[PDB]
Protein backbone atom coordinates (compact mmCIF):
# COMPACT_ATOMS: atom_id res chain seq x y z
CA UNK A 1 0.00 0.00 0.00
CA UNK A 2 2.16 2.93 -1.41
CA UNK A 3 1.59 5.99 -3.71
CA UNK A 4 0.96 5.37 -7.35
CA UNK A 5 2.45 8.14 -8.81
CA UNK A 6 3.72 6.18 -12.11
CA UNK A 7 7.13 6.70 -14.24
CA UNK A 8 6.58 7.61 -18.02
CA UNK A 9 8.12 5.22 -20.59
CA UNK A 10 7.25 1.91 -21.81
CA UNK A 11 9.19 -1.75 -21.37
CA UNK A 12 9.01 -2.09 -25.32
CA UNK A 13 13.00 -1.92 -25.43
CA UNK A 14 15.68 -2.73 -23.09
CA UNK A 15 17.65 -0.42 -20.85
CA UNK A 16 20.21 0.29 -18.12
CA UNK A 17 19.27 1.40 -14.83
CA UNK A 18 21.02 3.99 -13.98
CA UNK A 19 21.35 5.07 -10.10
CA UNK A 20 22.16 8.22 -9.41
CA UNK A 21 23.80 7.41 -6.19
CA UNK A 22 27.56 6.72 -7.53
CA UNK A 23 26.87 6.58 -11.15
CA UNK A 24 26.69 2.78 -11.09
CA UNK A 25 24.62 0.54 -13.54
CA UNK A 26 22.57 -2.10 -12.11
CA UNK A 27 24.62 -5.42 -12.89
CA UNK A 28 23.27 -8.78 -12.69
CA UNK A 29 26.14 -11.59 -12.86
CA UNK A 30 26.07 -14.88 -14.65
CA UNK A 31 26.67 -16.30 -11.02
CA UNK A 32 23.68 -14.84 -9.46
CA UNK A 33 25.36 -11.98 -7.57
CA UNK A 34 24.22 -8.20 -8.20
CA UNK A 35 26.02 -5.18 -7.94
CA UNK A 36 26.56 -2.19 -10.03
CA UNK A 37 29.43 -1.39 -12.45
CA UNK A 38 30.68 2.36 -14.45
CA UNK A 39 31.57 0.50 -17.32
CA UNK A 40 29.01 0.71 -19.97
CA UNK A 41 30.75 -1.70 -21.88
CA UNK A 42 29.65 -4.60 -19.29
CA UNK A 43 27.51 -7.20 -20.92
CA UNK A 44 25.67 -7.56 -17.75
CA UNK A 45 23.63 -4.54 -17.38
CA UNK A 46 21.05 -4.35 -19.93
CA UNK A 47 17.88 -5.68 -18.83
CA UNK A 48 14.48 -5.99 -20.19
CA UNK A 49 11.81 -4.75 -18.06
CA UNK A 50 8.45 -6.03 -18.41
CA UNK A 51 4.91 -5.68 -16.59
CA UNK A 52 2.89 -7.95 -14.65
CA UNK A 53 0.32 -5.97 -13.95
CA UNK A 54 0.28 -1.81 -13.86
CA UNK A 55 2.99 -1.04 -11.99
CA UNK A 56 4.62 -4.22 -10.63
CA UNK A 57 7.58 -5.60 -13.09
CA UNK A 58 10.01 -8.01 -13.49
CA UNK A 59 13.65 -6.86 -14.27
CA UNK A 60 15.68 -9.74 -16.74
CA UNK A 61 19.19 -9.71 -17.55
CA UNK A 62 19.28 -10.02 -21.34
CA UNK A 63 22.37 -11.68 -21.07
CA UNK A 64 21.89 -14.30 -18.83
CA UNK A 65 17.94 -14.43 -18.64
CA UNK A 66 18.20 -13.88 -14.86
CA UNK A 67 15.38 -12.11 -13.20
CA UNK A 68 16.56 -9.70 -10.18
CA UNK A 69 14.73 -10.70 -7.09
CA UNK A 70 15.42 -9.85 -3.24
CA UNK A 71 15.48 -12.48 -0.66
CA UNK A 72 14.28 -13.26 2.55
CA UNK A 73 17.03 -11.29 4.27
CA UNK A 74 16.84 -8.41 1.75
CA UNK A 75 19.27 -9.75 -0.60
CA UNK A 76 19.47 -8.84 -4.16
CA UNK A 77 19.98 -11.98 -6.40
CA UNK A 78 19.75 -12.87 -9.62
CA UNK A 79 16.64 -16.00 -10.25
CA UNK A 80 17.00 -18.59 -12.98
CA UNK A 81 12.98 -18.55 -13.16
CA UNK A 82 10.60 -15.78 -12.42
CA UNK A 83 9.01 -15.74 -8.69
CA UNK A 84 7.45 -13.83 -6.16
CA UNK A 85 10.79 -12.59 -4.67
CA UNK A 86 11.35 -11.03 -9.00
CA UNK A 87 8.35 -8.76 -8.59
CA UNK A 88 8.98 -4.74 -7.86
CA UNK A 89 6.34 -1.93 -7.58
CA UNK A 90 7.84 0.48 -10.14
CA UNK A 91 7.28 4.02 -8.91
CA UNK A 92 8.29 7.77 -9.98
CA UNK A 93 10.53 9.33 -7.10
CA UNK A 94 11.32 13.05 -6.69
CA UNK A 95 9.14 13.82 -9.64
CA UNK A 96 11.73 12.21 -12.21
CA UNK A 97 13.30 9.27 -11.00
CA UNK A 98 12.02 5.43 -10.90
CA UNK A 99 12.40 3.49 -7.71
CA UNK A 100 11.87 -0.49 -7.48
CA UNK A 101 10.24 -1.71 -4.09
CA UNK A 102 10.05 -5.53 -3.17
CA UNK A 103 6.72 -6.66 -3.87
CA UNK A 104 7.42 -9.36 -1.49
CA UNK A 105 8.44 -7.10 1.24
CA UNK A 106 6.47 -4.15 0.20
CA UNK A 107 4.84 -3.25 3.82
CA UNK A 108 8.85 -2.42 4.60
CA UNK A 109 9.75 -0.11 2.21
CA UNK A 110 12.89 -2.70 0.65
CA UNK A 111 14.02 -0.79 -2.59
CA UNK A 112 16.52 -2.14 -4.71
CA UNK A 113 20.07 0.37 -4.20
CA UNK A 114 23.47 0.77 -5.11
CA UNK A 115 25.64 2.50 -2.42
CA UNK A 116 28.60 4.77 -4.12
CA UNK A 117 30.83 2.68 -3.72
CA UNK A 118 29.01 -0.06 -6.31
CA UNK A 119 27.37 -2.86 -3.87
CA UNK A 120 24.11 -3.22 -3.26
CA UNK A 121 22.25 -1.80 -0.37
CA UNK A 122 20.35 -4.72 2.14
CA UNK A 123 16.89 -4.27 1.89
CA UNK A 124 16.15 -2.86 5.79
CA UNK A 125 19.44 -0.46 4.97
CA UNK A 126 17.01 1.36 1.82
CA UNK A 127 14.79 4.15 2.76
CA UNK A 128 12.49 6.99 1.54
CA UNK A 129 14.99 9.94 0.35
CA UNK A 130 18.51 8.28 -0.50
CA UNK A 131 20.06 9.14 -3.58
CA UNK A 132 20.84 4.99 -3.35
CA UNK A 133 17.35 4.11 -4.71
CA UNK A 134 17.06 6.71 -7.38
CA UNK A 135 17.28 5.11 -10.46
CA UNK A 136 17.15 6.81 -14.26
CA UNK A 137 16.59 3.80 -16.90
CA UNK A 138 18.81 4.39 -19.89
CA UNK A 139 18.27 3.26 -23.68
CA UNK A 140 21.05 0.73 -24.30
Amino acid sequence: HHHFNLPPGNYKKPKLLYCSNGGHFLRILPDGTVDGTRDRSDQHIQLQLSAESVGEVYIKSTETGQYLAMDTDGLLYGSQTPNAECLFLERLEENHYNTYISKAHAEKNWFVGLKKNGSCKRGPRTHYGQKAILFLPLPV
